Order: structure tokens, then sequence, then C-alpha cells
């Protein structure tokens, strides 16, 4: 589940940054749908859920968990 | 549109979350942007906005209603 | 970015906001075509758009505010 | 599978139509990946693949059945 | 806002295959243009589909894919 | 570096291929759509008049007179 998740970070992150709550990820055009199954497919509990756009991910953040420390997370899987 | 929405919520709603000012609803794949659809028109006094995903809908609690509480509201017609 | 001011005019409905969350509205099925515009725009107090298919949620740098997002998206319109 | 895609129909189904190897189903505002996930999950042997849009699903019929075959088959289902 | 404004607007390219009018929009742009040609109600389209910058546009027959986007091209 | 990304994604994200009429249908994993889609635009195969992705499926418009079965037969293959 998260290791199918971490590979995909690789390929598929192209940014994180966060505001408040959230991690905002981004992906390559097209590709935020796929990175965001594979992300709700891991079931984080820091993560409550995810929407995805085309090419930007909101991923919710399981309080007290931050969007900074989320954003992080994922920087470091990468 | 509060009726229909009642009923929809009923057949679609599969969970719900919240952080920070979000409630974060689960739908079966692809029936989220019917169900936000049925809550948009609703338009609900606690509510500023949706947006639906594939499976997941972000609806934007209105202060002083938190995300928390406007989750509680949808899950008391799940 | 004045590519994103036209289409401000041209598709923003209305604005709102909540917490950190600037909540755009557009005609059906517009969405992602004016929130292309926002991104492209690469505005240094916005983190990130989400496009759903008449709503765009902009999500707003600490410490600027969505009402502080959603006056400024007024303001270009 | 039918069954469930079948009891969809009444509410998501607004008109049929075809064009050669074509039907074209027309659903209300943001049904069409509802309905289509309902027709996917049917795996009926005449349907090749759909694409949801928002309120319309392009359905592709599998040789030898034609669009307006197909088409029939959903209207009758109704 | 009407097809006949946004065509030219909207479109990058137009083509056809068999009983389809292919059109390519920008980035996006796919289901903003495809409700305009959805609102035009024309006779001759059965319906639209859009992705996120491709519509597919289906001919009613006889009407050819060839004949649907010689229309669209030609109001740009 | 076109081609070759699409020959990679294809690998990657084809679940299956088949064809009717004018049509290459490509299924992928749930929300993979839009990425090997785009992948394919970006390839611009000169048989290839368009792509239309939905959250699994993937429609290949053909150029006349190359088939959905051909383009089909040439997706299956570059797995
Ligand atoms: N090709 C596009 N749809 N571009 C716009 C993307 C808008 C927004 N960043 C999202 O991912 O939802
Ligand atoms: N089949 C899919 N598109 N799955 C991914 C969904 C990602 C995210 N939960 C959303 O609803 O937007
Ligand atoms: N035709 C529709 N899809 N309507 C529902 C829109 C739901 C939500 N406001 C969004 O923009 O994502
Ligand atoms: N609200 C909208 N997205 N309207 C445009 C729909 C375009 C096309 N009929 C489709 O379903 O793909
Ligand atoms: N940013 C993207 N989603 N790009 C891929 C577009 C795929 C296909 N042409 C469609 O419009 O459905
Ligand atoms: N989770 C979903 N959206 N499932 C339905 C997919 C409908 C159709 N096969 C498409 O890709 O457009």
């Amino acid at each position: 589940g998260t290791d199918r998740m971490a590979r995909l970070l690789g390929e598929l992150l192209v940014s994180t940054d966060d505001s408040g709550n959230l991690a905002v990820l981004r992906t390559p055009p097209g590709a935020a749908h796929y990175l965001a199954s594979a992300i709700d497919r891991a079931a984080l509990p820091q993560v409550v859920g995810t929407i995805a756009g085309d090419d930007t991910i909101l991923v919710v953040a399981r309080e007290p968990t931050t969007g900074a420390q989320l954003a992080g997370m994922f920087e470091n899987l990468r």
C-alpha cells in the first residue's frame, strides 16, 4: 500500500507545499488522479482524504498533523 | 433542494470526516459530482461551496461552523 | 498575468472565502480553464488551485487569508 | 451487476441516441461517471468500453452490435 | 456564452474520423467549449463528450465527422 | 523524448487494449487515463487524430485509413 505509493512519488511528485491543514501536491499534467488513488489506497493515518484536480492534489491532514508536516512526509518518501 | 440532497446522501454517502473548516465526504467511485451537485443546489447556509473529485467531496464550512460540525450535519442524514 | 485577468472578466461568477481558502465560482465546465490561467499567473500568495466543474478552491499562502485572495481576484477582474 | 445498473436508469438516463458504433447516453449534470461506472461493472459483452464526460457517456459497441442496438438495449432496461 | 463566439477563442484545431469531429482546445477548456456546443442544440449533433483538451462531437447519420468539423472550422 | 515516454507508460499503465471501428479503446488502472492519454497526445503519432480520457478508459481516434484495430495492436505490442 504505502510502498506502491512511495514508488509513484518519484515520477509523479513535481513539488509539495502547504497551507494550514492542507498539503498541496503538484504532479505532471493529468497525473493527479493516479497519484491521489495511490495515496487513498495507502490509507495513511495522517490523511483524512484527497481531492485530485488535473495537476494538483489537496491532501487533507488529520489533526494534529499539519499540512507542512504531511508535505515533509511526502518529500521524504520521494 | 434539501429533500433531494437528503435522499442522495442516504444513497451515496459512504463516510464523513473533517479537518479544520472542511467536511470530507466519501462516495462510491464516480459518484462525487452527482452528490456534490445535490449539495450545491440545497444552498445550505453553513456551506461556502463544494469541490468533487472522483470518490471524495470537499465541502467548505462557513464560519462559525467547523468542518466537524458540517460533517456531523451530513452524517445525520447518512 | 493578464491572461488570468481576461478570464476573470469572462468567467468569474462570484468569489467567497473561508479560512485559508478562496472559493471561486464559474459557469458550468469552466473551472479548469480559469484555474489553469491562475496557475500560470503564479501568484506569490497562491499555494495552488484545484478546479471542479463550476468551483475552484484557491489555497492561500500563510499568512494571506482566503478573504484577501478573494478581494484580489475581484480587484484584477 | 446489470440489475444494479438497470435500477439507476429511471433516475440517471435522460435519453439515449446513437451513431455508427456508438451509443450516446445523456444523464443529469454530474451523473456521467456515476452511471458509467455501473455500466462498466455490468461487464456487458456488447460494450467495448465507456467514457464519461459530465452529462454524456459514450458507450462503444463491440462489433457486430451497432450503436443503435446498444441504445435500444439501455432503453429496454430502463 | 455562445458557441459561435467561443469556437474562435477556444479551438486549437478541428479534425475528423468517421462519424466523429475531434476538437482540441487549450488545456482545461474542453468542457467549457463542449457546454456551448451542447447548448447550441445543432440538429446534426447527437452529443458531445469532453476530456481536458479534447472534445468528441458525434455526427448524426448521415452527416459525417468531416462535415461537422468543416462547420466548426469555418466558424472559428 | 515524446514517443519513448509514451512507450514506457503504455507498458506501465495499460491494463488491456481493444477496438471498435476507427477507435482503439485502452484501459488503465483507476484514475490513470489522463496521464497515459497525455503521453499519447505528446507523442503526436501521425495516425492518431486525438484522444479523450475518462477515469480508467481512453479512446484513441484513428486517422483514416488506419483502423482502431491497427492502433490497438500497435499499443498492445508496446507493453
Ligand atoms: N489542464 C488543466 N485542467 N489545467 C488546470 C489545472 C487546475 C488545477 N491546478 C487542478 O489541478 O485542478
Ligand atoms: N479513480 C480515481 N480517480 N481515484 C482517485 C480519487 C482521488 C481523490 N480521492 C478524488 O476523489 O479526487
Ligand atoms: N455538473 C456538475 N458536475 N456539477 C457539480 C459540481 C460540484 C462542485 N461544485 C464542483 O465544482 O466540483
Ligand atoms: N457542466 C459541464 N461540464 N458541461 C459540459 C458537458 C460537456 C459534454 N456533454 C460532456 O458531458 O462531457
Ligand atoms: N492535462 C491532461 N489531462 N492531459 C491529457 C488530455 C487527454 C485527452 N486528450 C483528453 O482531453 O481527455
Ligand atoms: N471511478 C470512475 N469514475 N469510474 C467510471 C469510469 C467511467 C468510464 N470508463 C470513464 O473512464 O470515463
